[PDB]
């Protein structure tokens, strides 16, 4: 029935999206980004789902090396020559970044083959889940398997803590200060190979795990939902970059190894273009109902 690698989620309605409290909050705690770079989480809508089953881990190297392996698949990457990396300062285009070459030409996989897949296109993680027999999760799908039943900022609860998850809170608050956060990203980025800087799949497994048991539904990687971007409702008025993207890009969740807080809740919202664009920070995990 329940492949061991996947949870049930169980049926229910659920209010998708963020409440109006929280994004005050998010204007109070003193966060760059401005109310219109949240408002596309609102309004809260009833949305009903059945049963369905989730991906407990994101997708891994290993598993991605075995659908290559057996099937041949190229990816969108391998074909264009190169993927997007974080640079010293903005996304920047990698020669050879691919899914086995993280930082392009130079880089491989090291031995961390049960990291997350990254520089996943749109079709190499369709492709993926057909293969498997599955499919991507829906952003409803996605969500509700991150908050659970009820509505909350992260996983685990309402309250932050840096332990839980993969992200860029745990390296800053490390290093003492976020002035020494920006220097440490200067020096490793300054050619000196990057180190990836994802974790192993349900390393913080089970204090970072949602409700249901999915893990690392925050920080590590983005990943990849089946949905089309479309707002909760037509008068809700988000940046203008985000108006650009409705409509074509697919919905991103989940945040990465490097946002901080507000960037990784349940109900963040990202968009990304699916005609063979990826990057070294972005993968998938995959869903499926419960009767094929
Ligand atoms: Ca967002
Ligand atoms: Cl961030
Ligand atoms: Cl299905
Ligand atoms: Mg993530």
């Amino acid at each position: 029935a329940v492949p061991g690698d996947m949870v049930r989620i169980p049926g229910g309605t659920f209010l998708q999206g963020s409440p109006e409290r929280t994004l005050d909050w998010l204007d109070r705690e003193g966060q760059a980004f401005p109310r219109d770079w949240f408002t596309d989480e609102t309004p809260q809508i009833p949305v009903t789902l059945p049963d369905y089953l989730i991906d407990r881990h994101q997708v891994t190297v290993a598993q991605f090396a075995a659908f290559v392996s057996r099937t041949g698949y190229v990816t969108s990457a391998e074909r264009a020559g190169g993927s997007m990396v974080y640079g010293e300062q903005y996304w920047e285009i990698r020669e050879g970044a691919c899914w086995h070459r993280p930082a392009g030409y130079g880089s491989g996989i090291r031995g961390r083959d049960d990291h997350p897949v990254v520089h996943i296109s749109f079709a190499d993680a369709e492709a993926y889940a057909r293969w498997a027999g599955r499919r991507l999760p829906t952003e409803s799908e996605w969500e509700r398997a991150a908050t659970g039943p009820s509505y909350r900022l992260w996983p685990w609860g309402d309250t932050w803590d840096s332990r839980n998850a993969n992200t860029a809170e745990h390296t800053a608050g490390a290093l003492g200060d976020l002035d020494a956060w920006r220097t440490w990203w200067g020096a490793i980025h300054a050619v000196q190979g990057p180190m990836p800087q994802t974790t192993p799949v349900g390393a913080f497994s089970p204090r970072g795990d949602s409700v249901d048991g999915c893990a690392d539904m925050t920080g590590n990687v983005y990943e990849w939902t089946s949905t089309l971007a479309h707002l909760y409702s037509p008068a809700t008025r988000c940046d203008p970059t985000i108006h650009l993207v409705m409509g074509r890009s697919r919905v991103i969740r989940g945040g990465s190894w490097m946002n901080f807080r507000y960037q990784v809740r349940c109900a963040e919202r990202l968009y990304g273009d699916p005609t063979g664009w990826s990057n070294f920070a972005l993968g998938f995990r995959c869903a499926r109902d419960v009767t094929a």
